């Protein structure tokens, strides 16, 4: 009801890996999210269902028909009412994936999502219907069923009451986490989370975040707007170390 | 054989996903690939420890103990046997995921992957026994199960022979620094949009010209900061120079 989303597939059973699980599952049980498949199969012609088709100019691979797509694209619409619906397509090709673009996603009512396969799906489909086109990173997956996956899980995070700061929210990784034993194998939980100040633990995880996003992840930093306090703890954190 | 995969994950059921369906399903069929799952939680103190426990130091979540993880990585590795392990911890602070990474991970002979679950894992279980963090891309999801299905999925199109005739690892985007050109296939005409000439009536060489074309100004298009790291051939530039100025 939050967000109703509709993925165009040729494997749904794999979509079993967030109906089932977690916050998915949850949000889906919780009312913030519904989810349904549409497979290019149904929408076939012959006897073995054929949603493949050789390419034009040769090369390798095979390529998805434009009809079974369209086919499964055009029920997929139908279900989504009256809702303004964006269309996606999971592809290497399209903007890449980050929070900030996790946060625009989940501002819609309503996604479509389309895993393709093989080589890819026919340019002139996706000339014709595909809003927008994204990718979860700079490699090369069997299908879009995955990224597709990806990307409902990193959404329905932000979906109000669907969890029951992050890694990427303020530029900024996320720091270290401690728990049960005190001392494990001569290897001991820092002090400072031992001694319930919370002004000195707030102070020590926001100092070794920036710590490691210093170290790891320099480049979320020039896009940071760094106050004066956390100018001070990176500052320390650097020089306090061999 | 080829590659053998063993998941630490309390969701072990999940991985039926890349098990039961894809490339990863066949490779598995076709003895390339070999895929196991290690529950945490049959590795507790008792069976009243769950895997996870209260975060020291305060603040929102659990976060996932270190015995637990300890004795699903120790039972994953042994039955890894001789081979040489490379034990990953998915997490968004990791070395982020590209095509070259891909290709050095399918060189590997075993690799345990670390999913994990709640806020996070012990940071004593990293250090001593973490050999990589790799992430999927800068964002956050729920759980590690996910990008550890993504690095399977990747690594296992580079097994010889996963691919078969439905797609090659030879030509895609990001192999040779550049996205992968539009693919076109049957009817020669839809939507009142024909399929490219060149690929109707045109030779290999013509073909080649208009694939590295189209690949170059996609990229100059929606992916600039490839070029910045790879450069140019005469050839490239007049080819890009010339689909910059003919875009329209
Ligand atoms: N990194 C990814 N990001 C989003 N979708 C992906 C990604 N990798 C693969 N896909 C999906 O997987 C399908 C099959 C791919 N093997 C084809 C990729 C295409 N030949 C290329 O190199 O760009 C694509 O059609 C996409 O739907
Ligand atoms: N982008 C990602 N790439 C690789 N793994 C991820 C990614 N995002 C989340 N994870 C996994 O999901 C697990 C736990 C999540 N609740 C992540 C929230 C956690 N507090 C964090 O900011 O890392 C992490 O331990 C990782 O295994």
């Amino acid at each position: 009801s939050m967000l109703w989303v509709g993925v165009v597939s040729i494997f749904p059973e794999m979509f079993r890996a967030i109906s089932d699980y977690g916050i998915t599952s949850r949000a889906v049980k919780q009312g913030l999210l519904t989810l349904t498949c549409w497979n290019p199969r149904v929408y076939t012609e012959d006897r073995h269902q054929t949603v493949d088709d050789r390419p034009f100019g040769g090369g390798p691979g095979m390529v998805m028909k434009i009809k079974p797509l369209e086919g499964a694209l055009a029920d997929a619409r139908q279900a989504a009412g009256g809702r303004k619906a964006k269309v996606i397509y999971l592809s290497p090709q399209g903007r890449q994936l980050t929070q900030a673009g996790v946060r625009e996603l989940a501002e819609e009512e309503a996604l479509i999502l389309i895993a393709g396969r093989y080589e890819g799906i026919d340019e002139r489909f996706i000339e014709e219907h595909v809003d927008e086109e994204w990718s979860i990173g700079d490699y090369v997956l069997s299908g879009g069923e995955l990224p597709a996956m990806v990307l409902v899980d990193a959404v329905t995070r932000l979906l109000p009451g669907a969890l029951g700061e992050d890694s990427f929210t303020d530029g900024l990784l996320d720091c270290p986490h401690y728990t049960r034993p005190e001392v494990y194998a001569d290897k001991r939980v820092p002090e400072v989370l031992l001694s319930g100040n919370h002004e000195h633990i707030r102070r020590w995880r926001l100092q070794q975040a920036l710590g490691r996003t210093w170290e790891r992840r320099a480049d979320l930093l020039d896009s940071r707007s760094l106050s004066g306090e956390e100018q001070k703890l990176l500052a320390e954190y650097i020089r306090q170390r061999d």
